[PDB]
């Protein structure tokens, strides 16, 4: 399609490797660019950890109100919210919100611990039918994004389908699903990524991710005004370990996708 030629040209112009998956829920059509290649997830993995905790809360009805102590030793490299509560507590709801909306890394590590380690996050993916997702490490080492390293990767296609199920489908209970959507819609880190390539009238819930090798990711559910929602995943990584983030590539990919619907 025109769209795949424009995405290829965007990729060529950027010097990196771009992965795109769009699901149009109106007709269940998909647009894929390197849809089955593995990319480092970086912080986009935090959606799976938060959703796993939500699934637990379907049976443990009070789980999200469970206080969790934040100790100094828990702090890693980026903890904008956990920092505010060192030597105090945050609930599992507050840690989930912090992990999603501020990309707090300490918060993500507490979610992983609640699930029994990275294997517990991966297990939830498998449980909802995602055989591709793999979480192997905790924060911050899951962001190393080494070329060829399959740790802490997924594919655009897999992540798109899983994000659809978590937000628009029924992998989660009704209250949990609504809470996840509310969290994604209130993301604070996404203004320069997919959101920047879309009409301002559209509602977007997203989770960004960044890591080494200039890895720059965004996964989003999109609610156009008067039109079925879309799921869009944009993964981007570069050949230099110290490359700078390229959120503009994600905005441009979203703009190209938006041209055609």
């Amino acid at each position: 399609s025109a769209v795949q030629q424009k995405l290829a040209a965007l990729e060529k112009s950027s010097g990196g490797r771009l992965g795109v998956a769009l699901i149009d829920t109106a007709d269940n059509t998909q647009v894929l660019y390197r849809g089955d290649e593995r990319f480092p997830m970086c912080s986009t993995s935090k959606v799976m950890a938060a959703a796993a905790v939500l699934k637990q809360s379907e049976t443990q009805k009070q789980l999200l109100n469970q206080p969790v102590e934040i100790k100094p030793a828990d702090l890693v490299n980026y903890n904008p919210i956990a920092e505010k509560h060192v030597n105090g507590t945050m609930t599992l709801a507050e840690l989930s919100a912090a992990a999603l909306q501020y990309s707090d890394n300490t918060a993500m590590n507490k979610l992983i611990a609640q699930l029994g380690g990275p294997g517990g996050v991966t297990a939830f993916a498998r449980a909802i039918g995602d055989e591709t997702f793999r979480l192997d490490r905790t924060e911050p080492t899951l962001n190393t994004a080494i070329p060829g390293d399959p740790r802490d990767t997924t594919t655009p296609r897999a992540m798109a389908q899983t994000l659809r199920q978590l937000t628009l489908g029924h992998a989660l209970g009704e209250t949990q699903r609504a809470q996840l959507v509310t969290w994604l819609k209130g993301n604070t880190t996404g203004a320069a990524s997919i959101r920047a390539g879309l009409p301002t009238s559209w509602t977007v819930g997203d989770k960004t991710g960044s890591g080494d090798y200039g890895t720059t990711n965004d996964i989003a559910v999109i609610w156009p005004q008067g039109r079925a929602p879309l799921v869009l995943v944009t993964y981007f990584t570069q050949p230099q370990q110290n490359a700078e983030s390229r959120r503009d590539v994600l905005a441009s990919a979203a703009r190209i996708i938006a041209e055609g619907l």
